[PDB]
């Protein structure tokens, strides 16, 4: 109820769309920039030369606490990439911790499909573990650097809202930003935010698929990736389960592959027609799962609105990849989601910002018994 951690609330803005930022402060003296929270990458960079989409960038020679590693570094994601140089400054976090730590900082002098018009953003915090950093393991990230230097939990919670902000709490959880109970799956192994997805179901019904197909290589939770992203054949099971559930109104082809948007006059978009998606996740208890309920307004977003027009524009949220499933920001924005690193698990509750509508919303419900869940993992 109460709010120890209320000056960290709010100390996100951004959307789904375009990432979700951070106010950080870096060197000496201060040059404080916007920060992309990324739980799906772990190293920290910045932009630090100038380029058309970044309205500011880091200035190494004016900060004399900078200290350059003389050592370069290259980094190439799903999507974009950018290479930079390697060092260590201050770093504070002004709505974050209270507390200043000296990381590991890239400065980015180049880069390829990876800044955004438009996203406010001007660098990226890897939130993951070491075993996926930059060149190597030795790099270490951010937040292992915070909590080896400072007494600060290593835990923080992330609370995104989509429609323009949320909140990013760091070292504890804040009560007032979820509702009812927080449910916990464990963190598989730590390299990504590992998780085993069990069960699937569309409108209460199961997908049937072997459910290791639903983690084929991994499935991780990822701040900074757009939409709930699956393996090719969970994929095309999903989207044949959706587009039956929603037969009221067809949809082109072309709409499920994300090739085709859809438009509806304002305030006229039929939630009702479309299905509830739910994902089971392992419990911490033998043979006992969980599972999160996603609302079409979650995987239906709007697109980037023309300009005040009488028409909202949604683009399908989910889509494939060959690297298994990602459970990116629209799956997180209808939750409070609790990466409680020290204890190796990740909770899921309703979100004190969930949008919903006034028949359906998003949930969290438990327990259910599920058996033979570790055999869904890859090995
Ligand atoms: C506008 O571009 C499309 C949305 N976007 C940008 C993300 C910022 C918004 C959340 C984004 C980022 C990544 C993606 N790949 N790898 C990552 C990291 C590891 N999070 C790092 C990172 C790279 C680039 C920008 C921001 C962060 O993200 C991916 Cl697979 C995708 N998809 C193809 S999607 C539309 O979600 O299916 N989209």
């Amino acid at each position: 109820r109460r709010g120890s951690f209320v000056e960290m609330v709010d100390n996100l803005r951004g959307k789904s769309g375009q990432g979700y930022y951070v106010e950080m402060t870096v060197g000496s003296p201060p040059q404080t920039l916007n920060i992309l929270v990324d739980t799906g990458s772990s190293n920290f960079a910045v932009g630090a030369a100038p380029h058309p989409f970044l309205h500011r960038y880091y200035q190494r020679q004016l900060s004399s606490t900078y200290r350059d590693l003389r050592k370069g570094v290259y980094v190439p994601y799903t999507q974009g990439a950018w290479a930079g140089e390697l060092g260590t400054d201050l770093v504070s976090i002004p709505h974050g911790p209270n507390v200043t730590v000296r990381a590991n900082i890239a400065a980015i002098t180049e880069s390829d499909k990876f800044f955004i018009n438009g996203s406010n953003w001007e660098g990226i915090l890897g939130l993951a573990y070491a075993e996926i950093a930059r060149p190597d393991d030795s790099l270490e990230p951010f937040f292992d650097s915070l909590v080896k230097q400072t007494h600060v939990p290593n835990l923080f919670s992330l609370q995104l809202c989509g429609a323009v902000g949320g909140s990013m709490i760091i070292g504890g959880i804040d009560h007032s930003l979820y509702t009812g109970s927080l449910w916990y799956t464990p963190i598989r192994r730590e390299w990504y935010y590992e998780v085993i997805i069990v069960r699937v179901e569309i409108n209460g019904q199961d997908l049937k698929m072997d459910c290791k197909e639903y983690n084929y290589d991994k499935s991780i939770v990822d701040s900074g990736t757009t939409n709930l992203r699956l393996p090719k054949k969970v994929f095309e099971a999903a989207v044949k389960s959706i587009k039956a559930a929603s037969s009221t109104e067809k949809f082109p082809d072309g709409f499920w592959l994300g090739e085709q948007l859809v438009c509806w006059q304002a305030g006229t978009t039929p939630w009702n027609i479309f299905p509830v998606i739910s994902l089971y996740l392992m419990g911490e208890v033998t043979n006992q799962s969980f599972r999160i309920t996603i609302l079409p307004q979650q995987y239906l977003r709007p697109v980037e609105d023309v300009a005040t027009s009488q028409d909202d524009c949604y683009k399908f949220a989910i889509s494939q990849s060959s690297t298994g499933t990602v459970m990116g920001a629209v799956i997180m924005e209808g939750f409070y989601v609790v990466f409680d690193r020290a204890r190796k698990r990740i909770g899921f509750a309703v979100s004190a910002c969930h949008v919903h509508d006034e028949f359906r919303t998003a949930a969290v419900e438990g327990p259910f018994v599920t058996l033979d869940m570790e055999d869904c993992g890859y090995n």
